[PDB]
């Protein structure tokens, strides 16, 4: 009934050198946990309306439910997208889907740190993969709006690019977080998530 | 709670000539319906939605909630901000406020013609009450977004500049649109609305 804060499946600090544990810590322990209660709250606040049939409520609400709705979903996503047993390259059906899709394996890479160095602002990079059309696909997401709410995409793998994701380490550099994180990647649960989506 | 479209208080020629008998019974029995439709259908999915805690389904129909859910909201008002009774001026508080807050009521109505015809795309202008500051105050609307559900301000009188709102009467002249929709502002409404506000 009520949205949890997931464990991190790793030590904070199980990540380094690429992604410190300071930054680790605060961003599950304090970033992740403030939009689960958050999304409770305003679930909350949005049943009631709801029930009353009060739709200038629902719609004052909107902006609160996408921003902590989203932040759970995308960091719930993110742990799960990286792992101290990451980095390299997937293997199998998502490589070959990569290679098919975007050329290389380094050209896929290229494009989604173009998708999220680009994000002005707070947001996201993700790969996803389109339903309809039956390939991957790359999207870039401001804030917390995540990727299949608001795309329709499935979500694959997630690059955060909030400031609180790198600024500890990396201060305004962020190509050079982009750089570190790919040593980290999950390739087995971004494959996971992509079988997942082909029948 | 099922919304309902509520009765026209007026007969649909009762605002000829300023806006014609087919855009009012467009308007109200096609377009507002629709929105009255749409918004049951959309918050039944938000039902089910909050009950199995998906997020990405909530978050997916938030375009659908705002646009009916504000449509719903905004001809409801509009219906009322309207009469064959209309056109002059205000009295009492609400004059003295337009007076305070705008200078004059003549120029209150270039304020809020401005804002109107100002309108790129679909939307709204409106004379709203800021309860924070105690005063009148003017916004414009993308869309079907609602201004109390968006802004904060109070609703009094909200002028529709969506094309179906003018389009078959007097094609692309929006401003003649509405240099004549002042011949039938409910101003009786109007006050209604603002002293509910201070009251
Ligand atoms: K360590
Ligand atoms: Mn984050
Ligand atoms: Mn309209």
């Amino acid at each position: 009934m009520k949205h949890s804060l997931p464990d991190l499946p790793y030590d904070y600090g199980a990540l380094e050198p690429h992604i410190n544990a300071q930054i680790m810590q605060l961003h599950h322990s304090k970033h992740h946990a403030a939009f689960v209660n958050n999304l409770n709250v305003t679930e909350e606040k949005y049943q009631e309306a709801l029930a009353k049939g009060d739709v200038t409520a629902q719609i004052a609400l909107q902006p609160a439910l996408k921003f902590n709705g989203g932040g759970h979903i995308n960091h719930s996503i993110f742990w799960t997208n990286l792992s101290p047993n990451g980095g390299g390259e997937p293997k199998g059906e998502l490589l070959e889907a990569i290679k098919r899709d975007f050329g290389s394996f380094d050209k896929f890479k290229e494009k989604l740190t173009a998708a999220s160095v680009g994000v002005q602002g707070s947001g996201w990079g993700w790969l996803g993969f389109n339903k309809e059309r039956g390939h991957l696909q790359i999207a870039a997401c401001p804030n917390q709006d995540p990727l299949q709410g608001t795309t329709g995409l499935i979500p694959l793998l997630g690059i955060d690019v909030w400031e609180h994701a790198y600024y500890l380490q990396y201060k305004n550099v962020r190509p050079d977080y982009l750089k570190a994180i790919w040593n980290v990647i999950n390739w087995e649960n971004v494959t996971e998530r992509y079988m997942a989506c082909k029948k």
